[PDB]
């Protein structure tokens, strides 16, 4: 008879630590942004995107992943 | 007989720790945006976007992720 | 009779210490941005970005990552 | 006997002709303006001018000037 | 006897001729503007300016001048 | 006896033609400006300008000048 044993132990810690996490400054577009358009002619989807967009800040007081996966394929 | 055993123990503890988390700026299209448009033809989905947009700011004050996948497939 | 042992003691710990993290500053865009377009002519899908765009100020805490992938293939 | 003539003629003209004055733009202080002051000590006469200040667009339909002093001292 | 003769005669036309006077445009400021102070000391008169200050865009449809002075000093 | 004689006659015209006078454009300060000042100490007269100042567009239809100045001294 076929014997499965499966029993991974997992004594793991994604500790961090942090005295102070602060004057973060995040100044994206400043400059004066300008554009001008005479006699185009577009014949399909336009996307079109001005000023200043898509801007992260991300400041986490952590941060620690742990990605654990299992798998157990039986045929 | 077939035997499955299946005991999977997680002992783990993904802390995090923080005295202070302050001082974050985030000043997206400080700069002027201008657009002249002048005898344009468009003929299909047009998408546009002016000024400051689509801007984040996330600040989590831990932030800690634990992502634990368990699978068991027995054909 | 066939067996299978599998016992994968984890005694890991990926820590981080640090007394302050701070000062942190990013200014993308600081310049003007003038574009002048005259007689264009387009004829299949137009993406357009003008001035500060995608710009990521990721400051984690810790940032200690741990993947862990586990397998176990019987056919 | 002393004689004094004084006969100054003047035949002039400061004329000016215009078809068409117009579309004349003026946009001062299109930037975001920002002050931050922290732990300052004045001691005198402090005069402060934040945002945009003493702008002027002028725009005369004519805006010919003539100047003309006359002076017949006689000591 | 003395004899004093004074007859300026003056045919002058300071003229100007202008079809159209259009499409003026004035952008100061077009930037943004950051100022940030920390721990200073001032002891006299403070002239302060900060944004778009004293702008102009003087537009005259003509803008002919005439200066004509005269004298006639008789010590 | 002594004889003055005075008679400058004047047949000057400063004319001026112009079919058309546009699109001039003036964009100063298109730049962000930041300023960061931490542990100074003035001591006299502080005179201070940040941003866009005193920027001119001066478009005068003629602009023609005539300056003529007469004297006549007799001690």
């Amino acid at each position: 008879s076929v014997q499965i044993v499966y029993k991974p132990v997992d004594l793991s810690k994604v500790t961090s630590k942090c005295g102070s996490l602060g004057n973060i400054h995040h100044k994206p577009g400043g400059g004066q942004v300008e554009v001008k358009s005479e006699k185009l002619d577009f014949k399909d989807r336009v996307q079109s995107k001005i000023g200043s967009l898509d801007n992260i800040t991300h400041v986490p007081g952590g941060g620690n992943k742990k990605i654990e996966t299992h798998k157990l394929t039986f045929r």
